[PDB]
């Protein structure tokens, strides 16, 4: 008994799988899982992040305003998901890529009734551009995309399969509430992003995506990773 | 003293409320952040949009919270333009910066206009939130007031300020505000302005003075600082 | 040929939204979905143009020492919170309807797209025009009047709080008049700008009381109650 | 004399490539040469032309619609070739636009056109409302009123409003007599904006020169409707 | 051979007689041509040019701006595509317009993912305000939109019957055979086939889009 | 007999330096050049290229390549609107493709008013034209702000009078005419490019930014790289 829509969210880290900019083998496994995904029936929308962009940085610890590097890793995110879109269509899977800024010629607008159209069809949406907003982190992003879509749950993809109870100098736990989480002490997301989850009951289920195979388990509501709940 | 501020009010504050706009309030409103201004402070503001909404019918009737949110955001930007009027009325230049683009309307939101706004002394409304759904006004107000470099988030309500619990407090922390289990704002407005070390200034508008007293750096509301 | 009007742009009037008072009473608000909703069905294309009145005119404000324009686009905001209320309770009733708002606001509804509104009608959908033309110092009946011209209404409906044009300010109700005969007979006020627009087009207006249920039917259909204004 | 601080004037599209199709470059440059007399007086002015001399497209078929959109852009085109011609004269001169057209013109922004007005700069609206069923007589209504003109000046290719042998050219008349039998010194929606407003309209032949610069110093010139 | 789709481009210069201004019976006719290539089944694109609205060159010789000019040029453009969408509809052919400068509901936005789309569904796309940009002309709008919607090859609608029957983009540059300098660079550097022909004699836009030895082909 | 206002193309390969991303040195290096020119009453646009950020070689499809590179180009306007600033120098920053909050709108009219006010102009996004080179959209953009020079920066100072795999030998030259260029391979900027130039009478000087003082000589009028003018 698992899930009917989702929203995933990459850091870009991700997509440089350390080094700078893209390594389009990183971004072939995440294509192939992702249609894995559509293909067991489930709707998906991804969320990316675009840290794979400057060194760094480097850029901020060196001059830069927060405002004007929060802009470029916005525009950052909007290269990470044409590129994840390119991947995605050699798989066979149609994707759309809606940007929180207006970015009329590279890819549509944001429109979340436009996107759940999509979703309705097969087709992966993917959000770029954060919110078009400083100061909000992709994980902040994610929640809210998840909640105009009305997604099931926000699936977070990290590189540890799940939430230790405790930092491990250790067993992660499979399912916790969204008050565990917070009283005493746990970092599931950023806390603004929690928050919004939170007061609004989205379950979180942070899991490791690289492990092949994870995502579409996940989604059959196979209990992978750490379910956060109300 | 505070060089430059957001200043933050529930819609309902414009009701005088009753629901909808009195004038006498904005008239009121716009007449102290005049006196604010000819001091030399810098002032962004944000208002919310509950005053048009009765209670909250339609909510409960079984709107989409989204069209209940643009429902507001539209209030938020009625009560700009008000506010507006009365400030420009009152000798004070002031522009209007909505989150929607709404071409004639208002500006679009332009965070470093904004700023020379308010360096060239002008007073700067911020309007329609942020034009996402599932924020709330102070979550509006605490990122606009992050983008624009404000000192602080000055939080104009109907209450003296922070207590424990309904005791008024004077100061706290930001950490003290989690741990035993007050409510300063939203919950989702609060982390960020504590993932960001920003103040929090809330205190009662409706003595005369009270926006005055605040920004002059007397003593008190509630402050929240970390 | 079938019978009655077969696409329509209602007028409804802010006030009647409303109460009362400032803002939305809801019972009003689904009365008027549900009399819209049983028109829709049976296959009539209805476009709605709604008024502010129950927040701001005008025009009012501007006498108030408020600056003209500015009060006009809060009256004009005003007309877009009706049109999303109207726009819930019509989906609640079944009935797919798109708001198109004269003034752009991206994320709240979609941009005035006539053609486009025209589509929505013929897949039975209603449609709301809202945030009136986007243009100061004109009223929503000269908007009805504008959009009955753009969507190619066949007439548009003064959904008033009486039941039709009088001969001079009170009897008697006249049943169908002429454009001419009511500058001649000096007939006040349907909106005099609004008017012209209808008089220049040769777009005919009937004007009905919208509190008696189940006049916009009646109205819809061919059936003699209030003033037909043609030409 | 009394004048006017500010002033909007219209003008027939046809006009432009008078009478043949499309513009005629001498009289865009005698109309610049007169709005240049308006603003060496030191009054303010905005204009709104129409886009007539680029519907009998309707005659054969097309939409009355897609023809006023075509109306339109012609207005545009008026307005690009006027604002050229003014700064030749050396009038520094805006063009906004009803729909946004990005980097052909400005978007319409009537407290932006007013601060060029303040700076002495002509501003030119074109695209009419963006509407169509709308007349330039309209448009010219609803953009005075915007801008807060002092008055509505038709340029037409009469001195004004008779009564009429030779009989009484009409110096000053009221809103209520125009109405109350029989003349039409605008369409009905236009004229009907303007009474509801108490905006005032002067008709008067633009093709005399001095004429416009004469009727904004307060001079008798054609025909006066207060107000 | 056959085209699968194509993109025609027209000078304005031709929907006015020229005369300056509309002649309907010409853009009516030209109507009448796409018609027959759409029902045949093929997918076609058309950009025009705006020169019709000018007189000679008057405006340009007064002083006008470049700048100033392809704007007043472009605007042309999407007047002489409202005709032709008009003229394209009475025939029972389904058209959009897109322009490149965006004009609210005058027309669409410049969108190709969407003009493949239109065309997909047996739609006709026409172009308007050029690319938006001054210093362009319309063979090089033609060149980019071509390009921009995969199409096949691009149509250049001509006075003259070709230029000769078939070269290469080389020997064009070699020989010294004329389309404007910049439009050809695009085409020669992506190798896109032009195929100047005669629009005027009846029935030869049906010929073109059937592979049929006509005009000059550019294919490289 | 020096420049009034000059529209300056940068690669993107230069800001990497030779890696992937944003080198602070080599931009850095570039912003005081540029903050030498405008600090002499010069007028300066400035048009930057995208490929610090081969995959078209990976199935990448031209048009959303070409995207990808627009994206890069906002992301180096960014950067060196940051280090100019640094530099005391007014910036603003015009994107070919309209991004709100980022940048400004390309708005050519605005632009050249900037300059006036000794401001220096980023032009951004390419023209927003899949197909359509940087060269190009430096051509195009001097013309469009009544440059007098589009100054094309190179590593290499100037223009070989042979191409070097004919004569290895070859040899720079110091001015030639456009017509010079066009009959024989000169080798300047791409086709497309030289044509919007030759056919405007727009001249064009290759030459080396990045030794110190260049920029500076060549707007002054100097003997510097190779000039090409009919
Ligand atoms: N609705 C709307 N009004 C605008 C916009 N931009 C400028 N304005 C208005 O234009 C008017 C004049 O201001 P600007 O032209 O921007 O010039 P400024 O920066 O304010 O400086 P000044 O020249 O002293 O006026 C003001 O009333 C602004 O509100 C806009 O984008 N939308
Ligand atoms: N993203 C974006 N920023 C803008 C836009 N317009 C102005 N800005 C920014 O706003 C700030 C203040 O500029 P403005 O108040 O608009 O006036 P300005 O033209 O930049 O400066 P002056 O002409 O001297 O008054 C600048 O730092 C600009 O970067 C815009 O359309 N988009
Ligand atoms: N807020 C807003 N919503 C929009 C806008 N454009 C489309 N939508 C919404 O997107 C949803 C999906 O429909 P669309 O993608 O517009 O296309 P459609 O023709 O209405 O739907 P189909 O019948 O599938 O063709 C609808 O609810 C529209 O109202 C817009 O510009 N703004
Ligand atoms: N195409 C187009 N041009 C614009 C737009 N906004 C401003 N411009 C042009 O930019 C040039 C310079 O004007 P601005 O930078 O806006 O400032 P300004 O109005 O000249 O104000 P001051 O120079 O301080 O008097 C003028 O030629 C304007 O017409 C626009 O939105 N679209
Ligand atoms: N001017 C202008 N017209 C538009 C725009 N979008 C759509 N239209 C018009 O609206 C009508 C198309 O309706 P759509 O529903 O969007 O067309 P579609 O993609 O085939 O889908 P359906 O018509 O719903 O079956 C046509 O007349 C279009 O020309 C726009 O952005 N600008
Ligand atoms: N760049 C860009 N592409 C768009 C935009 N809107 C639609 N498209 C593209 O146009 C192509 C066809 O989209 P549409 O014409 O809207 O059709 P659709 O919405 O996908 O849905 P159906 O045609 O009903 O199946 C898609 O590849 C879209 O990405 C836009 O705003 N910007
Ligand atoms: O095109 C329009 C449409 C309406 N409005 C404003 O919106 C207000 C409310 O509309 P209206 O007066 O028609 O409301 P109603 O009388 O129908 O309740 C008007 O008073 C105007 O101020 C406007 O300025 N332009």
């Amino acid at each position: 008994s698992g899930y009917s829509r989702v929203l995933l969210k990459l850091g870009g880290e991700m997509f440089g799988g350390g080094q700078v900019g893209l390594d389009p083998d990183v971004v072939a496994q995440v294509a192939r899982q992702i249609a894995d995904v559509v293909r067991g029936g489930v709707q998906i929308a991804v969320v990316i992040g675009g840290g794979n962009f400057f060194r760094g940085a480097q850029l901020q610890q060196l001059g830069m305003e927060r405002t004007r590097s929060d802009y470029m890793g916005m525009l950052g995110t909007v290269m990470n998901s044409l590129a994840l879109q390119d991947f995605l269509e050699k798989e066979g899977i149609v994707t759309r890529v809606q940007t929180a800024i207006t970015m009329g010629q590279v890819a549509e607008p944001y429109l979340p009734l436009r996107a759940v159209r999509h979703l309705e069809k097969g087709r992966v949406v993917i959000f770029g551009a954060g919110m078009g907003l400083p100061y909000f982190s992709t994980d902040t992003t994610a929640a809210q995309r998840a909640l105009e879509i009305g997604a099931d749950v926000v699936l977070m993809a990290k590189a540890v399969d799940g939430v230790f109870a405790e930092d491990p100098r250790a067993e992660l736990l499979t399912a916790v509430s969204h008050r565990e989480v917070l009283d005493r002490g746990l970092r599931v997301a950023d806390a603004t992003a929690f928050s919004l989850c939170m007061d609004n009951g989205m379950p979180i289920l942070v899991f490791n995506l690289l492990t092949d195979g994870n995502i579409a388990r996940a989604v059959r509501g196979e209990k992978i990773g750490t379910l956060v709940t109300t």
